[PDB]
């Protein structure tokens, strides 16, 4: 239904471990988007064949403004591809780097557009993890647009899991709390230069504010980062805690 006589690939958006994205444009269209190269050099030893062919079934059905848009998938002989939207101001990664820390408008309103995202995910019945800085792309107005769904580096993954118990959706406002943090202070609230370390300070949740952060953030950050999954605030509460609204955009 797809393939790649039908893109001219151009510029790579991004590089590293299994294949690249290049931007590329679908010629009968001239429209302009990003191509997943894979290789399926990793699909064995990784296995992870059907994996995401079953992953892109979800998201390929999946439609919202701060949720980036997949749109299809084909097989190579050597390599996988992925046809996803593109998204003109690059990560939240690169722009974390470029400022070092976010102020409390652009920190809130990020957290807004993260918070709505994943209410639309839980209600298609759609929970998960990463959410890392990386795997947030912004679009050509500066929205928040969430990359995919799929050891690691632990340090956006709740207790629950690290810890291997149980976990429902309520993972993904341990997330919005580590992001919350790392938006307004450049590192996230658990980072060591050890996995063995990070792991500690995960499932003790032990983390401290540098001044500068303010108490309506600090309260926020805090209500979200609790080892007991059941009292994490609801997404709703979120969207409607006073610092969110006091400092979030229209
Ligand atoms: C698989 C994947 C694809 C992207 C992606 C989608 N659209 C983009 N527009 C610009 N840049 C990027 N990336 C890709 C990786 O490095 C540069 C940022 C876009 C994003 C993340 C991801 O996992």
């Amino acid at each position: 239904q797809w393939a790649l006589e039908d893109f001219e690939i151009g510029r790579p958006l991004g590089k590293g471990k299994f294949g690249n994205v290049y931007l590329a444009r679908e010629k009968q269209s001239k429209f302009i988007l990003a191509l997943k190269v894979l290789f399926k050099a990793q699909l064995e030893k990784a296995g992870v064949e059907h994996q995401l062919r079953r992953e892109v079934e979800i998201q390929s059905h999946l439609r919202h403004p701060n949720i980036l848009r997949l749109y299809g998938y084909f097989h190579d002989a050597t390599r996988v591809y992925l046809i996803l939207e593109y998204a003109p101001l690059g990560t939240v990664y690169r722009e974390l780097q470029k400022l070092s820390k976010f102020d409390e408008q652009r920190t809130a309103t990020y957290i807004t557009e993260l918070a709505n995202a994943l209410s639309y995910c839980h209600s298609k019945r759609v929970i998960h993890r990463d959410i890392k800085p990386e795997n947030l792309l912004l679009g050509s107005a500066g929205e928040l647009k969430i990359a995919d769904f799929g050891c690691g580096t632990l340090d956006y993954l709740p207790p629950e899991m690290i810890e291997g118990r149980m976990h429902d959706e309520k993972v993904d406002l341990w997330s919005l709390g580590v992001l919350c943090y790392e938006f307004l202070v450049g590192k996230p609230p658990f980072e060591a230069n050890t996995y063995q370390e990070t792991y500690k300070r995960i499932s003790r949740v032990e983390f401290t504010f540098p001044d500068f952060v303010t108490e309506g953030a600090r309260d926020l950050i805090s209500r979200l980062l609790k080892h007991n999954p059941s009292q994490r605030p609801m997404l709703r509460e979120v969207l409607e805690h006073p610092w969110i609204t006091a400092n979030s955009s229209k």
